[PDB]
């Protein structure tokens, strides 16, 4: 892996449930034997969402967690686990979406003004979720579902191995800056989705909080405003993407909104530890969508991404580490393509999450965007997922390898991998002064053959004077590697004589020693 590490001893992977519930597509018995077959295949846990709108559907305080509890029944009968995703934003609109599950209707009757929702820069609005402005509705809302969640599911403690929580559009930590009825769709430049009277007045007060008046904001940013109600968001979200982000302005403008979503990150966090941490104490995160389209955009950069919230990522993921939730994020099975008219480019914007969260000490999580037909995808996954340091994958979705045996068969070989700690002892190697021994080999956990980036390296022994350490493996399953020689200049001096293999990697914990 990167760094001359292996791959995360505590690598798990996850399967997504449907979008309908279960009765509305099998029955509890077939369900709870095609847990038990995923379970066979490598999975840990089945991920699920669950949804607002129905265990909070009549009214306020009018809870209903029946089907939850009836759902995490069925896991425990199959031995399996499962990862509730409080899912507070609507089903269905988004793409792929096979459902309609709104958030409760009386929500909205509890503000006369627009602070509940979004509007965009042309005026489309979007109820998908609550407007994390609206911090004081949210805090007791989410601080009242989340604490109803865990008593009515504290009976199935056992068999929760993490919860997720919903910051958004979709359950992603962002801004609905692309949807259909506003024209943003992919791969579109996204529009800026503050403004709405209510956005427009916080924007105004946290300006004018920063530097105190008028007078000063105009010295910052250099203009000639008349007056306070001058501040304002983009009126032009085109003209701003193009070059407007470059000034002052422009960035006080992403700092305040990209900040929305952190102190909402670091509000649903508190809620989140509150209501779980003496019950479950599981492992809690959110996710952040994977923006890649208009990346590379010369006449809009990060046309796609800004829009959404995401700014600095950096930035960004510090208010995880602060609000204490591991990070999910997606794209995994994608590659670059940062061509016109997408300017797409997935697997960089992957790679550097990962790598921020790593230097961050997040834990990361990924998932894959759409959904894989072909196992070529499942490679893309690996790579990334083994290379990065990821602690788990979940894969979208259900029906694709339930009722697809070759394609589960791929998954089971590729991803469904236990890791297991091994020693790899290498003798006789010709080491000078300068030298150090690394080990590549043809799974993905092993770099894949590359010397450049994810080789895995050894150590020398003093006292035997062989190279030797512990790797992390992939259980029962066959390898195939060679350790070469690195110049202190990182050159490849000269490889090992034979390729080794173990044919499988045993389950339990020993040794492999090799000669060169
Ligand atoms: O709130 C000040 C001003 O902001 C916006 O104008 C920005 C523009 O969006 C940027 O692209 C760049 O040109 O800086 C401008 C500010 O000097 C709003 O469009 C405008 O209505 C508002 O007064
Ligand atoms: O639902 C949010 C979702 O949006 C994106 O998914 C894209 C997909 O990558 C495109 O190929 C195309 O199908 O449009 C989809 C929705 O616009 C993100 O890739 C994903 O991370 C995010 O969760
Ligand atoms: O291209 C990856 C390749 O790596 C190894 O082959 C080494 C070989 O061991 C060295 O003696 C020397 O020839 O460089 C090769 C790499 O170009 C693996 O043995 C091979 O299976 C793998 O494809
Ligand atoms: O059930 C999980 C969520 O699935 C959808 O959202 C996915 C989307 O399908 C995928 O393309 C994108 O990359 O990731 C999101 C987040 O997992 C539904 O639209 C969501 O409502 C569900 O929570
Ligand atoms: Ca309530």
């Amino acid at each position: 892996a990167v760094n001359g590490k292996g791959m995360n001893p505590d690598y798990k992977a996850y399967l997504m449930a449907p979008l309908k519930k279960i009765p509305e597509v099998t029955n509890w018995e077939t369900f709870e034997n095609d847990l038990r077959w995923a379970k066979q295949n490598g999975f840990y846990a089945i991920m699920v969402d669950f949804w607002w709108g129905d265990m909070e559907k009549n009214g306020d305080q009018q809870f209903d967690f029946s089907y939850a509890q009836r759902f995490a029944q069925s896991v425990k009968n199959a031995g399996m686990k499962m990862i509730p995703i409080i899912s507070t934003h609507q089903c269905g609109g988004n793409v792929g979406d096979d459902c309609n599950v709104p958030i409760p209707s009386w929500v909205w009757n509890q503000k006369s003004d627009d602070s509940l929702y979004f509007k965009s820069e042309t005026g489309t609005v979007n109820k998908e979720t609550l407007n994390p402005l609206a911090s004081d509705v949210i805090r007791k809302e989410y601080g009242e579902l989340y604490t109803a969640f865990a008593a009515a599911m504290k009976p199935y403690k056992d068999v929760i191995a993490k919860i997720e929580l919903s910051g958004g559009p979709a359950g992603e930590l962002r801004y609905p800056s692309y949807t259909t009825s506003d024209g943003t769709g992919y791969p579109s430049r996204g529009k800026f989705q503050a403004y709405t009277e209510f956005a427009k007045s916080k924007f105004r007060l946290w300006v004018l909080n920063k530097y105190g008046s008028l007078n000063e904001v105009n010295k910052a940013w250099g203009t000639k405003l008349i007056s306070e109600l001058a501040i304002l968001p983009p009126s032009d979200g085109e003209q701003f993407l193009m070059n407007g982000y470059l000034s002052m302005y422009g960035k006080d403008y992403l700092e305040w909104y990209q900040g929305i979503l952190e102190n909402h990150t670091k509000l649903i966090g508190e809620l989140a530890h509150n209501a779980f941490d003496t019950t479950f104490q599981v492992p809690i995160g959110a996710k952040i969508a994977g923006v890649h389209w208009q990346y590379n955009n010369p006449t809009i950069p990060h046309g796609a991404e800004k829009p959404a919230g995401y700014n600095d990522y950096s930035h960004l993921l510090d208010a995880f580490k602060s609000a204490k939730l591991d990070v999910n994020f997606t794209c995994l099975e994608m590659t670059d393509k940062g061509s016109y008219p997408e300017y797409s480019m997935p697997k960089t914007l992957v790679q550097n999450i990962a790598t921020l969260a790593n230097e961050k000490g997040i834990v990361l999580n990924g998932e894959n965007a759409l959904s894989i037909g072909n196992e070529e995808e499942y490679k893309r996954v690996a790579e990334m997922a083994f290379n990065y340091n990821f602690a788990g994958f979940t894969l979208l979705r259900y029906q694709d390898v339930m009722y697809n045996n070759s394609l589960m068969g791929k998954f089971k070989d590729l991803l469904g991998v236990t890791p297991v700690m091994q020693t790899i002892v290498v003798k006789n190697v010709p080491t000078t002064i300068g030298d150090t021994v690394y080990i590549t080999g043809n799974r993905a956990e092993l770099g894949s053959w590359d010397t450049k980036q994810y080789p895995i390296q050894l150590y020398y022994d003093s006292h035997s004077n062989d190279w030797r350490g512990n790797v992390v493996l992939p259980a029962e399953r066959n390898i195939e590697f060679k350790a070469f020689i690195k110049s202190k200049d990182g050159t490849v001096k000269s490889w090992q004589t034979i390729q080794q293999s173990w044919n499988p990697v045993p389950l339990k914990t020993t040794s492999h020693t090799s000669s060169w």
